[PDB]
């Protein structure tokens, strides 16, 4: 850590603190975040999983029982600058760049066999030529998602897969797509599509705009480990009324996004190929 000078504090992680530094062996600035055997093995084979939408690991360091990960920085996250663009929301074709090159990096990771499992705008980071890229990407397995951050914050549960939330044990890539179709919801609307503040209270807020899923829809789902018969059932609603003005093309993606079955949402790889990417370009954002 001595080859490293804190700038500043950039903010409050699930694990540890993260802070702008400057490397002085080569002079670089970085993100450098402080958080088991396993978990050094796990972590160390992130530095070759590499892809210009993934934010790029530089190093692990681990020492004095500590563990620093050394990241490229970037200079703005999604959260910041969906606040920021509030009163006007983000253009619809940033939007959608920003969505095609998410997708890229999840079909990237999602081919290597790698799960994000904790996707939210404060993990998607932003520079001033119009790409975006995932952070965090492979930690919960190494680590675990726990329920409170290191400063006692509640980890948030909007983004998280309707499986977990039933106690699947065995997550697929699907629950990143879920994660991505409901963070899509939100730059469209300039709203969260699902701020539940409890595990209930998450399960249903999708059961009351996607409908309590059955047997139909899900197969399976009434024998998942915390499904209870006792759940209201509520109808589904249709996307025209939860996520306007998005066009056809875009609430068909987001519609197969947010599939109940994991085995029927859509794919990275397959969405790429979407009707709804047909006129993507990248546009510099203002910032
Ligand atoms: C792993 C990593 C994080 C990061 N940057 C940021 O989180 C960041 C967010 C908002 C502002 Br304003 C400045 C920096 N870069 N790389
Ligand atoms: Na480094
Ligand atoms: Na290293
Ligand atoms: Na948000
Ligand atoms: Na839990
Ligand atoms: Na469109």
């Amino acid at each position: 850590m001595e080859n490293f000078q804190k700038v500043e504090k950039i903010g409050e992680g699930t694990y540890g603190v993260v802070y702008k530094a400057r490397n002085k062996l080569t002079g670089e600035v970085v993100a450098l975040k402080k958080i088991p055997s396993t978990a050094i093995r796990e972590i160390s084979l992130l530095k070759e999983l590499n892809h210009p939408n993934i934010v790029k690991l530089l190093d692990v360091i681990h020492t004095e029982n500590k563990l620093y990960l050394v990241f490229e920085f970037l200079h703005q996250d999604l959260k910041k600058f969906m606040d920021a663009s509030a009163l006007t929301g983000i253009p619809l074709p940033l939007i959608k760049s920003y969505l095609f090159q998410l997708l890229q990096g999840l079909a990237f990771c999602h081919s290597h066999r790698v799960l994000h499992r904790d996707l939210k705008p404060q993990n998607l980071l932003i520079n001033t030529e119009g790409a975006i890229k995932l952070a965090d990407f492979g930690l919960a397995r190494a680590f675990g998602v726990p329920v409170r951050t290191y400063t006692h914050e509640v980890v948030t549960l909007w983004y998280r897969a309707p499986e977990i939330l039933l106690g699947c044990k065995y997550y697929s890539t699907a629950v990143d797509i879920w994660s991505l179709g409901c963070i899509f919801a939100e730059m469209v609307t300039r709203r969260a599509l699902f701020p539940g503040d409890s595990e209930i209270d998450q399960l249903f807020r999708i059961f009351r705009t996607l409908g309590t899923p059955d047997e139909v829809v899900w197969p399976g789902v009434t024998s998942m480990p915390d499904y209870k018969p006792s759940f209201p059932k509520w109808a589904r609603q249709d996307f025209s009324k939860v996520v306007p003005p998005l066009d056809e093309d875009g609430r068909s993606l987001l519609s197969q996004m947010l599939h109940y079955d994991p085995n029927k949402r859509i794919s990275a790889k397959a969405a790429l190929a979407h009707p709804f990417f047909q006129d993507v370009t990248k546009p510099v954002p203002h910032l």
